């Protein structure tokens, strides 16, 4: 309905604002764009489902997220992918892992403080009705 599309537009505005705040954080610069194949050709090999904050923005604008749960699944994928690609005890690996967990924790904390649970419930009930 027209009212339901108003609800999803509000969700998109909220998700763009959260993603923008993550993308401007210097800690998260490594997650802002897709991995360049000419710089790292072996990334495409190990990581089967690449995700980054620019691609999240693209999916918001393509209306792919109907709930905050669907959005947080892609945030979680950014984090899990980084841990997968960086399993060594080496400090370069440990730094990326720390930043990836901070990205995940920051997104969840913003959502916990700023998303009304009733708004998310409405989004989920509209989604389940389709
Ligand atoms: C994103 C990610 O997970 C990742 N992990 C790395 N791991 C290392 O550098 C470790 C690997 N294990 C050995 C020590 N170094 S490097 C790395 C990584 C860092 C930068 C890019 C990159 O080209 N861009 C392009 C635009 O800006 C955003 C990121 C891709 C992968």
């Amino acid at each position: 309905s027209m009212q339901e599309e108003d609800t999803f537009r509000e969700l998109r505005i909220f998700l763009r604002n959260v993603t923008h705040r993550l993308a401007i954080d210097k800690r998260f610069r490594v997650f802002t764009k897709p991995v360049d194949p000419d710089e790292v050709p072996d990334y495409v090999t190990v990581i089967k489902q690449p995700m980054d904050l620019s691609s999240v923005i693209s999916k918001i604008d393509l209306h792919k997220y109907l709930t905050v749960k669907d959005y947080l699944r892609d945030i979680d994928l950014i984090c899990s992918n980084a841990l997968e690609y960086n399993p060594d005890r080496d400090p370069g690996d440990r730094l990326i892992r720390h930043r990836a967990c901070a990205l995940r924790d920051t997104a969840y904390a913003i959502i916990k403080e700023e998303l009304d649970e009733d708004f998310e419930q409405l989004c989920e009930e509209i989604q389940e009705s389709r």
